[PDB]
């Protein structure tokens, strides 16, 4: 049920809080920009859902504290996402929607 997440943990670590979450089919995740900017949110397209309507873009960007992008999904299963410029540093995660 209706989630939110903060990109850039309160400790200044390049991770989104929560970096793993559980909502059910049709609920959302309304993530915001909070630390060691910039930040990004791109999903992997794990099944048949339009991750391309639940992610920023492999070029979208959150550079100022408080910026945001929102995502809403309904294909029962779990889908992966990450931050392009921080992928290799650990700014990667997995959402669940059922």
């Amino acid at each position: 049920a209706n989630a939110t997440v903060k990109m850039g943990s309160d400790s200044g670590a390049l991770v989104f809080e929560p970096s793993t979450v559980t909502i059910k089919a049709g609920e959302e995740v309304k993530w915001v920009n909070n630390k060691l900017s910039p930040h990004n949110i791109v999903f992997a397209a794990d099944g048949v859902d339009a991750d391309t309507a639940a992610k920023l873009s492999h070029k979208g960007l959150a550079f100022a504290a408080g910026e945001s992008f929102t995502s809403t999904f309904t294909e029962p299963g779990t889908y992966t996402y990450y931050c392009e410029p921080h992928r290799g540093a650990g700014m990667v995660g997995k959402v669940v929607v059922e």
